[PDB]
């Protein structure tokens, strides 16, 4: 029982556009952020690689529903280009060629009996977005609601899973470094929160417009994907407890308390520990921005779902470091990873697959069992096809879910792969793998091809449980 899927679970894979669409200036499409950090700042990304082709998805669509067919998956995630739909980030131009591209992915996914799940923003901001401040600059949120009405309304009729923002905890770190992810400004500590907070009023916008303008008649469902790592305590101790907690609420709180919650609001240890942090150091105004009270019960309850994406542990004890001002220094735990834990070829993910059931058990006693879908997770590697690491990370990652499913009561409702394929993995450029299927970056047409980890999610997907071979 323990090693079988529930009858009604979603398994499947996951991309996102500026990862594997390449056509970046193809048939209307206007710029985005990583157009401009790629083409601009080469020397941020590794081999001063660009999107600019990447998987050749805008073109090659038909041969990611064939893999996904191959693979067997019941869903597909993917994200939508906003510049390939409305070039000039506002509203007032619609490209008939996005519309059409996404209406012919989406069609194509349901004639091949694979539902589509959308997420409507996964960190291609349109340049013309970003050159008003992007999302420090709150009109965003208003812009938001309109991309996501054009969505709704040309989308909605054959798409029933939305993610409005991918992973915004890390997309606002956009806004904390120069050399860092797109737009790569340096105001930590002060417009990351700025993003954050403009993000958290975008989403509840598009929740309450699919409440008031598309629900009745769509009858589908509207979530957010927010990326946690567990933070395990370095010590047994109460104060390294503390210090742990403190990095959820940082983390996952951020956002999730806002929403999730029947009070609302940031966590109380968000604000405080920053309103303390400001006041020390000079501020008249806490670095975080706040909402009324008209604004907290507007944005709590805004969600038919949480998405979440995991992919590894850290270590925490009690402490304060990092620059001031930043959302680390201001988080009050002090961060590690073990040297014991299997590496990756990512510096940042090490294997840690019993913190996935940790996490999911804190993310239940939290806000109370939501519907959870897990809408990333995966492993690194610099190349190959025998991908005994990746193979073992799923294998074991699926395992702890599906413990926390039946021995723990928790409701996690889908799984989507991160990631479908390798694909352009952003500062990292094409050095790291993500993909259960292989590509060849230097050959034009982009052949995809299975890696062992494609053949055995494929088996896991057909007979709806993990294989004997993999059992403890
Ligand atoms: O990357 C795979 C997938 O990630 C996913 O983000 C979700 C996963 N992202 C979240 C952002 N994350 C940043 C991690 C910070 N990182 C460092 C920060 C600053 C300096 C140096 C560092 C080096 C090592 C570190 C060690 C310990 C902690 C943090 C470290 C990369 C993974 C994403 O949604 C997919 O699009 C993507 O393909
Ligand atoms: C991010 C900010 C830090 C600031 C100050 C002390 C320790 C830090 N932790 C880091 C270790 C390695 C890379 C980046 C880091
Ligand atoms: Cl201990
Ligand atoms: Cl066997
Ligand atoms: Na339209």
């Amino acid at each position: 029982t323990v090693y079988t899927f529930p009858d009604e679970f979603k398994l499947g894979a996951a991309t996102a556009s500026y990862q594997i669409e390449g056509a970046w200036d193809e048939n209307g499409k206007g710029p985005n952020i990583w157009d401009t950090l790629t083409h601009e700042h080469p020397d941020y990304v590794v081999d001063g690689a660009t999107g600019d082709i990447a998987d050749d998805s805008y073109h090659l669509y038909k041969e990611d529903v064939k893999i996904l067919k191959e693979l067997g998956a019941q869903v597909y995630r993917f994200s939508i280009s906003w510049a390939r739909v409305l070039p000039e980030g506002h509203d007032n131009i619609v490209n008939q060629d996005g519309i059409d591209y996404y209406n012919n992915l989406i069609n194509e996914l349901l004639a091949n009996g694979i539902e589509p799940m959308v997420t409507m923003y996964h960190w291609d901001l349109p340049q013309a977005l970003q050159d008003l401040g992007g999302w420090p600059n709150l009109v965003l949120a208003k812009y938001s609601e309109n991309y996501a009405r054009v969505l709704f309304k040309n989308f909605g009729d054959r798409v029933k899973l939305w993610l409005t923002f991918n992973d915004p905890l890390t997309f606002m770190d956009g806004y904390a470094s120069e050399i860092g992810m797109a737009p790569s400004i340096n105001t930590p500590g002060i417009g990351d929160y700025l993003a954050a907070h403009t993000v958290i009023h975008a989403h509840a916008r598009i929740y309450h417009l699919y409440d008031q303008e598309f629900r009745a008649e769509q009858g589908g469902k509207v979530g957010i994907s927010l990326n946690i790592n567990w933070c395990e305590p370095a010590t047994n101790s109460a104060e390294d407890r503390a210090s742990c907690e403190n990095y959820q609420q940082f983390n996952l709180g951020l956002y999730a308390h806002p929403i999730f919650t029947e009070e609302g609001d940031y966590p109380a240890v968000l604000k405080d520990r920053v309103s303390r942090n400001s006041a020390d150091e000079g501020y008249t105004d806490s670095r975080l921005p706040q909402f009324t009270a008209e604004e907290v019960e507007y944005i709590r309850g805004t969600h038919d779902f949480l998405g979440i994406n995991f992919y590894t542990a850290l270590l925490g004890k009690s402490g304060v470091e990092g620059y001031e001002p930043s959302r680390y220094r201001d988080s009050g735990v002090i961060l590690t990873q073990d040297a014991a834990w299997p590496i990756s070829a990512s510096s940042w993910l090490k294997v840690v697959p019993w913190g996935f059931r940790k996490e999911l058990n804190w993310i239940k006693n939290e806000y109370n069992n939501p519907p959870v879908f897990i809408t990333e997770n995966g492993f690194s590697d610099y190349g190959g096809l025998n991908d005994t690491g990746r193979v073992h990370y799923y294998t074991e990652h699926l395992k702890e879910m599906l413990k926390a499913i039946h021995e723990d009561g928790v409701n996690v409702i889908g799984y989507t792969a991160w990631s479908l394929m390798d694909n352009f993995e952003w500062l990292r450029g094409y050095s790291e793998k993500f993909g259960i299927y292989a590509v060849d970056f230097e050959d034009p047409a982009r052949p995809r091809i299975p890696k062992e980890s494609a053949k055995v999610l494929a088996e896991i997907m057909n007979t709806r449980k993990i294989p004997e071979r993999f059992r403890d």
